[PDB]
């Protein structure tokens, strides 16, 4: 339960912030997520900015590191924003920008920390809210501007993509001030909120592939597998060519119901079922079959643009821009590919090279798995069963930019939650042991550690988390 006067009270101190820095001409330098959640932020950023006749300059960076620092203190900028990051950086943004003026807008558990008088925080976390569930980081991007000027209501739509993108709605339904932006999005009739099948590929992908690309939550059988996803779409009575968003509401609720019997009947999880179905966000300011039509195929769109380290585009492209809307569609098919292949790879190779212990799974792909992907494979263990979901699973690979360095994410479940395990905390802990940097929320975090201290941190990590278990 979230005090959101409050919170708003504090986007309103960094509000006057800002303007201390936009009526004196100062650019704003903007450093933002590579993810739809961070692309949506900057483009939320750009837009406000953009309105109060503001210069910025934004980076889509992959996370705040104390390089990336070293070189921030050095460009000449007065004010920074960091937006969908930054949480876990508070003592080094502290150390290194101690003489210009930071605002955070960010969502994650925040390192428990003193700031300096101009350094503001902007975290509904600090004010009873879930990290996961309650607001994302595009969300504290939006009020933000709303609190600069109510015009910028007009962008509750691409903060609601961002949302998505976080996951925020993963167990079906919309929480805390996720649902406050819906309803400014509504009352402008830019978004509207459907109760429908939560996978993506409404818009642009046929039935059969988005039964068969479905793993969170899996469709038994039928996930990884076009060719039994059209037979079941078949005998069901349904065209597997035809596009979800093509198929009438009733035809869509009989789909529905087939899909909630064949769940039961394969012995689905009840937590799984009533997430299959729940809110999916549509914008009529697109027309169908357009990605940018329903907010998870939007965010798969920027989180394309992303992966090849195209984020700027994926800005340009909430912000209007049709070519960069024309290149960024021609990415998405590669990425749901990559994807794929990353399942399979997962499914060959989890039981000969996983290193299971008391605590955790650490799964070291090399370069099998993108950097950017290990996320996504740590869910897809969970969810394809190939790990006990009561204990963490943490995937490493080696990052794009330097091969003796490591990214690793790590996910687990509610009932490991449940039990007391704490991911971004243990995760913190350990990399300030490694000589690494970490942290994140308690369901899902991440962390960089050198690549000669793997071994080590396999034993520290399972340590750290098993002392967390009460
Ligand atoms: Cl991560
Ligand atoms: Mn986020």
């Amino acid at each position: 339960h979230m005090d959101k006067e409050g919170f708003l009270n504090k986007v309103r101190e960094a509000v006057d912030v800002v303007k201390l820095h936009i009526e004196l001409g100062h650019t704003i330098r903007i450093i933002s997520h590579r993810d739809a959640d961070g692309i949506t932020s900057a483009a939320i950023l750009a837009k406000a900015l953009g309105r109060e006749g503001a210069s910025f300059h934004i980076s889509i960076v992959k996370q705040v590191s104390e390089d990336l620092l070293r070189e921030l203190k050095d460009e000449d900028y007065k004010i920074f924003i960091f937006s969908a990051l930054g949480s876990g950086s508070l003592s080094l943004i502290k150390e290194y920008l101690k003489e210009k003026t930071v605002i955070i807008l960010d969502h994650h558990p925040p390192e428990n920390v003193k700031l300096e008088e101009k350094h503001i925080l902007v975290n509904p976390v600090q004010f009873g809210a879930n990290s996961v569930r309650d607001l994302s980081g595009s969300g504290v991007t939006y009020f933000f501007a709303r609190e600069l000027n109510e015009k910028n209501r007009d962008l509750a739509y691409i903060a609601i993509v961002g949302a998505v993108g976080d996951m925020q709605e993963n167990d079906g339904v919309f929480h805390g001030m996720n649902l406050d932006i819906i309803e400014d999005g509504k009352s402008l009739g830019i978004l509207e909120v459907k109760k429908e099948l939560r996978l993506f590929g409404r818009e642009t992908r046929p039935l059969y592939q988005m039964l068969a690309y479905a793993t969170n939550p899996e469709i038994p059988e039928v996930t990884g597998d076009e060719r039994k996803a059209i037979e079941w779409l078949k005998n069901k009575g349904f065209n597997p060519e035809k596009k979800y968003w093509e198929l009438s509401e009733e035809e869509k609720k009989k789909l529905h119901d087939f899909l909630i019997i064949h769940m039961i009947k394969h012995g689905a999880g009840k937590e799984d079922i009533d997430r299959l179905i729940g809110d999916v966000v549509i914008s009529p300011l697109y027309p169908e079959g357009d990605p940018r039509h329903e907010a998870r195929e939007f965010a798969t769109l920027l989180n394309a643009t992303g992966r090849l380290n195209l984020g700027n585009l994926g800005v340009a492209v909430c912000l209007g821009d049709e070519e960069a809307f024309r290149k960024a569609l021609k990415m998405v098919e590669d990425y749901k590919r990559e994807q794929i292949e990353a399942r399979k790879w997962l499914l060959q190779n989890w039981n000969s090279e996983v290193w299971e212990g008391d605590h955790v799974y650490v799964l070291y792909v090399g370069k099998s798995i993108r950097d950017t992907l290990v996320g996504i494979a740590a869910s897809m263990a969970i969810n394809a069963g190939l790990a006990d979901p009561e204990k963490p699973v943490i995937v490493f690979a080696d990052t794009d930019e330097d091969p003796n360095l490591l990214k690793g994410s790590a996910r687990t479940t509610e009932r490991a939650l449940a039990k007391g395990y704490n991911l971004g905390e243990a995760l913190r802990k350990a990399a300030e042991l490694v000589n690494g940097e970490g942290g994140g929320h308690a369901i899902a975090a991440g962390i960089r550690i050198p690549r000669a201290r793997l071994a080590e941190f396999r034993k520290l990590i399972d340590k750290i988390l098993g002392e967390q278990v009460s």
